């Protein structure tokens, strides 16, 4: 019995998007803020600065006409906001898991567990149960719901079903990181400027991946290898980055001091994982980084040297979704693989054997995982 | 069979918040804090579910000067979650701290050898969560590897025993600390003529913290292990969210029960048994020790009934029910700790009432039952 493989990758975004060139026109005509005219060109300097293009969203003009508390800064908004993703996360969930479970090519009632990830709502019984029902699966599959994690929590699945798998003969894990801008969508306000960045970052999307060691020869066709995982955090991270769920949904608390302290930091977090299987060359591997920012992408990038390519999965896929959250690394997995494909390299992970997946997060948490690249 | 082998409960501690309530006084203090003294049918009401809890005393973190600082926790109905979380946010992190040091005690290893912490409440969410700062309130390192689990419920104990046996199992040399700290706090509210059912709520729920250590491969002469986690699994009954749901709204948590919860629960208690016990060829249910989630007495009671136990088998359970409430996720380990002691207390031979084998069974939101089977240790 050997070690935990991703089996299948699979995405899912609402049909509702926006570009983002067109954003703070749309943005601040639909929150009826159009007379507060410098802070929507401080907006349209933040929306040019993301290098995001589109962000999909589950929130759509008619939601807001219907429910104006949405459209406020503070005004009580938990209730719609709960009433909408109790219901859409699961479905966005099962979308990206049907597309995973076709690329697997198993029949879904060989699942044995389910592990749902997401911050975006709260419920009892939760996300996976609903998932469950919606997928047609037996109450027998052994859930594991993982509520408010975060941006780190994409790494954090992949350390989970890495144990999961390996110490379960037999075991399919069916993981699924799904997110919404939703929980903390709110209109403008020049009391609480910071917060716009936050609204020029966050999109919607879903990742599902299976997870499962000991692969049926000539029926499972392993992606990716769980090598290992590992969390941290960098203290007092909390008074860097944090974020509260109130009345008026999900705030937002990120000081300047976020980019470089991550990048000032994940040398060390590289040199614990890579040092036990001899690699030091940080460009001898394929990258998955979570892009918080894009400001992050680029002092990373920086503080380790990287060549500028190879970030480019990272990038695209802020480029066409923006940040979301513990889903993005996913997403980037899948990108990497595809693009993997399309320049005709031999591995998928673009031609590299070993690669390295970085997030970060709340409290300044940092999640390393070592990942093992498999035939095209 | 092997000694790189199952994991093991290597120690338990629990914690309570100082301040209590008898339950034969609850409902003058009920009605008395929350100015609802005009309600006299709803009071004796109340007063006949209180005397059917089978419970004598509950701690909580709210007092009397809380909620009347705070009167919107004193309404039914009031925009009340920020303040919830205000208060839930710092206190359960401590009392999770307060178990875990009683753990880490009897433990007697070095806490900077905890390798993993698995932090389970419904009270409250946080990000970063109440793992983070448990880890800063008990001195432990960054590498720690943490789990938050979050807005789980009433069978959430069972699940952590799950979660910690696969940590333990595939991670050589790890130790978890294992809290599940839980507060009714998120779900107090005053009485309603319009929703005399959520007064069940307000009968049951009690505050607590336990915490556990949870390894494999335990160190001759330096651990003592207390039980092993033979197998755990996890089932629903079909359609059970219509039976068992809570919702985090403005006004905190709600509470939606109906009468088919007990009878659904204990009907379905025996197949789970017998697919966890079947293959170590364990028929008769009393040959095991017990640890059943209080949900209520009637559940207690019914499950008693419906599998033929002898009354002094649920005898633990129902000691924690009556000196503690019903405290979610963390009753099952209060009750673990419990059928120790007790075990001590008779001079029976194992921790689990001189018996080899038993069974902890948790359920929850959406008729989720989680089921352990354990194996005893000499005392
Ligand atoms: C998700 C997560 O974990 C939780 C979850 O959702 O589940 C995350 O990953 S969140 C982590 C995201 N972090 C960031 O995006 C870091 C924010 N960026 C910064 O703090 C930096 O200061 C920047 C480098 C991004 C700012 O410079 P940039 O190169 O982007 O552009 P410059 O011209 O400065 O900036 C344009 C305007 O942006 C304002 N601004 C940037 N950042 C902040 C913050 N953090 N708070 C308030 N304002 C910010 C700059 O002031 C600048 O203003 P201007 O009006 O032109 O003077
Ligand atoms: C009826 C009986 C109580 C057995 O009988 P009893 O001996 O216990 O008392 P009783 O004779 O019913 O008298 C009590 C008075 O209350 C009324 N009444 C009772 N029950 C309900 C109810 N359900 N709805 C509405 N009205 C109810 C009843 O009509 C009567 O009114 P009156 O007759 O005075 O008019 C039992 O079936 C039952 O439903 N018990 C509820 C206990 C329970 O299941 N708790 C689950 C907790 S879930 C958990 O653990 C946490 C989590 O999962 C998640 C998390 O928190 O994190």
């Amino acid at each position: 019995e050997g070690p935990a493989l991703v089996l299948a990758i699979g995405t899912a975004t609402p049909s509702h998007w926006i570009d983002q060139s067109s954003y703070p026109d749309y943005y601040f005509r639909v929150t009826n803020s159009d007379h507060l005219v410098d802070l929507k060109e401080k907006f349209r300097r933040i929306c040019s600065r993301t290098m995001i293009k589109k962000r999909h969203m589950l929130l759509t003009e008619e939601i807001l006409k219907k429910n104006p508390n949405l459209c406020s800064f503070s005004e009580p908004s938990l209730d719609i906001r709960q009433d909408i993703l109790v219901s859409e996360i699961p479905k966005l969930g099962k979308e990206a898991a049907l597309k995973a479970i076709q690329e697997w090519a198993q029949p879904k009632s060989t699942i044995t567990h389910l592990v749902f990830c997401t911050r975006s709502g709260v419920d009892m019984p939760g996300a996976d149960y609903q998932l469950i029902k919606l997928l047609g699966l037996g109450p027998s599959v052994q859930r594991l719901m993982m509520y408010q994690q975060g941006c780190f929590a994409g790494g954090t699945m992949l350390r989970l079903a890495k144990d999961l798998a390996e110490n379960n003969k037999g075991a399919r894990i069916l993981v699924i990181c799904a997110e919404s801008s939703a929980i903390g969508f709110r209109g403008p306000s020049e009391s609480h400027v910071d917060n716009l960045v936050a609204q020029a970052l966050f999109g919607d999307g879903a990742a599902a991946i299976i997870v499962g060691s000991n692969p049926k020869p000539g029926l499972e066709k392993p992606v990716f290898e769980i090598v290992s995982a590992a969390q941290t955090f960098v203290p007092n991270g909390d008074c860097h980055l944090a974020l509260h769920l109130r009345e008026m949904g999900l705030t937002f608390h990120c000081t300047k001091d976020v980019p470089p302290t991550i990048a000032k930091n994940v040398e060390s977090c590289l040199t614990k994982a890579l040092e036990p299987l001899g690699i030091s060359d940080w460009n001898s591997l394929f990258w998955i980084l979570h892009p918080g920012g894009n400001a992050i992408v680029d002092q990373v990038e920086n503080k380790l040297g990287l060549e500028h390519e190879k970030l480019r999965a990272t990038r695209n896929i802020l480029r066409d979704f923006g940040n979301m959250s513990s889903a993005c690394v996913l997403f980037i997995l899948d990108e990497i693989r595809k693009k993997s494909a399309r320049d005709g390299l031999k591995t998928t992970g673009e031609g590299l054997d070993f690669g390295v997946l970085l997030s970060f997060g709340p409290g300044l948490t940092i999640e390393t995982v070592v990942l093992h690249s498999k035939p095209i």
